[PDB]
């Protein structure tokens, strides 16, 4: 006996967009990690701290309004382990953005294979659901991402002693 | 090489607050399951949903609070998965309530446990950590779970078919 | 069968609360007593009246915060008779004052007794809830009294025909 | 020597206040106790235990309007033991309405009593005192907890699950 | 003959609290010394002229605190000789940095070893006052000072001819 | 090398103005150690108290604005230990008076004596500082306090009963 609001919504789906409240929450630890990597006693770049800690609430709001979606849609969370980040000493400022990028890129690719399933599942709901609210969302944290891993490069980062020092105050402050 | 900010901090406190921030983490993992278990079409407790996504927040609080007390003394965080809930159906608003208690007086009995140590290692700003910030809001909480099932189970929760809805229009709206 | 919130709350530390609620109540009831003398016609010191009006009242809510406690921990309130004070006429207001100031020791001494099984018993959050709420309320009630007494006695009280009145003007006014 | 401002007040009028005065801070003890057995965690009635808190504190405007009477007229105030209430336990909401409305009666009765005194020493300040601040308050109590004992009976308080909660939330707050 | 105050007051503590003073006093003066460091004319780093300047009128504010504390239970007040700082050229403001660390280590380890002595002589009102208004705030000012040295060392301060300006006015300004 | 900025700033003034910050951190102490003595439970006159924190903290200015002077004109600060008061316990509040009223004259020939130097040595900047903020300050200073130990001595202080206690009152309140 399925939900009785199921319409138009393959297994398939429910299943993946499953995996993807765990890619978000994923997420959202890897940059709690980063975020208070920069407040230790040695790191002590408070605005790259703060930047993490919102990117890191950030990802919480999208695996919670894909968490809204499955019940919408009268589909069933499933939730797993969230796995613990690949490090908790993230170097520098220049590697916690280069890995962030990595991250971002990832979660991305997950996206475009769930649009992908979505439309092979004719799903117009679903790929409307992914285009609105994260694939953009998606590009835009790639490139401001972008933007910051190259400044920080030209500046010098991680061994040039004013670079990070200075991002941190004029970019992120 | 120590950390130059660290004094009297033992590595075992250190340790027991990475375990703790765990917990806590956990902790706000099981709120938020049981928040989006009470807005399924066939629960439909918008009320019930609000509060423990309110608890599941406070849990992060718990946790980041921890984490903020490991930089200020030294320590390194180091972080864990964090498992998945007993359960994704939590089968009532009353099987919820208790699940919550039951999960509050094992937070409790970790924080009196993480308290006993630092008494031994004779850290007063730990215990003092914990009694500002910890101690009091457990007990707190306990007492408010305690009151909300004793309520459900005068009511006739779960079977009684106006208790859960009253409850969640009354208390908790 | 425990309280279901009950938890390292033992029966000790609920009788003793119980104890110090009625003392509690008892220093309420000293203090109307005290505060309607300086009201009689033939005393008419009606700002040494509302000084210890005020002091009853505060007693009161020190004993409620223990029942609020006893209720919070699981314990169960268990009341007794309230003993009239040691006199229905106080004397003078050097007279009261000496009295009060006696009265807050016994109390306070009471409360390290209290905190003193807390301790033995392992107990951190009743530890913190004296600390917090009880004992530096008691180092401050107890030097205000020494300085009133101080100034009194200096002042040639209770026989010095202006003293009490200037007081009761001067300093409680 | 009388005090310098009595005048047709008789002795039997003084002590029958000061039993008076015991009476009121009795029946403010009683609903102490009944206020705080409604936020008991196996009980949690929240607007049940603000009803009865604000009527203990009302009984102690009324013991305390006869003690300042005692002093207007030149009586001496003799304070007496407060005995402690006839139950810790109050077994329910209806229960404690119940005892509530029958110490309200006994009350009332003393009050008629001390009136037919004060009429036969012809002391129409202290019958009108009576009449103007006591006898038709306890008429108004007594007819609210009339009202509030019918409604407790006939929704099927207390074995009935949802009764007492609903006049909880509905008639109480 | 002691003050009428006292209670539960060891000597022991007494003569702590008054050599704490004299600590705390130290303090101060060493924080003046800098702030007027920094405002010579070969110097000319107003934001850390500033930034001392404030921990010197925290220190003052440190000391007045326990001498509050000594009449407050009961002791009696001791000054001693406020002793020169150990420089009146500070180097740099790195050197500045390193030194309020060393200080400010130095200053914890005689307030966990005056809670000590409170916990041996079983005075928990001294205990929680320390707790309350001493130990944390020093956590806070090494990790603060702890975060400066690092970035100050980062930058490549003292010898790097913009680093110590560019802390200056980016961190402390 | 001298300093960029000297000008016309002899060396003898250079010492005389390192002597004189001593001064009046000296007077600062004492007038702290008075302040504290008022607030003891056995002499317990508040406005006594504030009055000689208020003249503490005063002094405190006094040493800056020296501080700066030197800095101002090129010199080096060359701080000294800043002795203990004379007496922990004052006895009066009279004898605080008149203790102070022999200090400020004291401060006061000090600094005619660096006015005399700087006439000598042909500063007029520096006559002129001293002009403009220390020399009718004291005067004023001075005045103040001959007007207070007048008033007390005839109040009768220390030995009238009354003395001291309205004059706290209704002078320095
Ligand atoms: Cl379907
Ligand atoms: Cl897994
Ligand atoms: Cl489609
Ligand atoms: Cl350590
Ligand atoms: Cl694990
Ligand atoms: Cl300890
Ligand atoms: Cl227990
Ligand atoms: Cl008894
Ligand atoms: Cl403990
Ligand atoms: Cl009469
Ligand atoms: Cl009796
Ligand atoms: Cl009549
Ligand atoms: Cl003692
Ligand atoms: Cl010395
Ligand atoms: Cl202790
Ligand atoms: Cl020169
Ligand atoms: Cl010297
Ligand atoms: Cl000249
Ligand atoms: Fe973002
Ligand atoms: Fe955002
Ligand atoms: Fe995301
Ligand atoms: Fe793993
Ligand atoms: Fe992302
Ligand atoms: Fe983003
Ligand atoms: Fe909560
Ligand atoms: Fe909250
Ligand atoms: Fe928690
Ligand atoms: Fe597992
Ligand atoms: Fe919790
Ligand atoms: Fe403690
Ligand atoms: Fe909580
Ligand atoms: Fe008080
Ligand atoms: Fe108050
Ligand atoms: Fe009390
Ligand atoms: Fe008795
Ligand atoms: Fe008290
Ligand atoms: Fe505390
Ligand atoms: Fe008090
Ligand atoms: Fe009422
Ligand atoms: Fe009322
Ligand atoms: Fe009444
Ligand atoms: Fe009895
Ligand atoms: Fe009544
Ligand atoms: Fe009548
Ligand atoms: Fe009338
Ligand atoms: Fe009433
Ligand atoms: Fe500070
Ligand atoms: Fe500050
Ligand atoms: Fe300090
Ligand atoms: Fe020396
Ligand atoms: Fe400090
Ligand atoms: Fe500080
Ligand atoms: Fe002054
Ligand atoms: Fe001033
Ligand atoms: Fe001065
Ligand atoms: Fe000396
Ligand atoms: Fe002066
Ligand atoms: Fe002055
Ligand atoms: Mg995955
Ligand atoms: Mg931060
Ligand atoms: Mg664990
Ligand atoms: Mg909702
Ligand atoms: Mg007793
Ligand atoms: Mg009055
Ligand atoms: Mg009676
Ligand atoms: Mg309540
Ligand atoms: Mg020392
Ligand atoms: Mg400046
Ligand atoms: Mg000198
Ligand atoms: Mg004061």
């Amino acid at each position: 006996g399925p939900s009785r609001v199921r319409q138009n919504f393959h297994p398939d789906s429910e299943a993946a967009i499953n995996r993807q409240i765990n890619l978000e929450l994923y997420a959202s630890y890897v940059y709690l990690s980063m975020a208070y990597y920069f407040s230790r006693d040695d790191v002590a770049l408070n605005n790259f701290s703060r930047y993490f800690l919102h990117q890191s609430r950030e990802e919480t709001e999208h695996a919670e309004k894909l968490m809204r979606l499955q019940n919408q849609r009268g589909g069933r969370i499933r939730l797993q382990d969230i796995k613990k980040p690949e490090q908790d000493d993230w170097e520098s400022g220049l590697h916690a953005m280069e890995c962030a990028l990595l991250l971002e890129k990832n979660v991305n690719q997950s996206l475009l294979e769930l649009h992908a399933l979505a439309s092979d599942k004719g799903d117009p709901h679903l790929c409307d659901f992914l285009e609105t609210y994260y694939l953009n969302e998606q590009v835009k944290s790639i490139k401001e991402l972008g933007d910051h891993v190259h400044n920080l490069v030209k500046m010098g980062a991680p061994d040039a002693g004013l670079a990070e020092y200075l991002f941190d105050t004029h970019t992120l402050g």
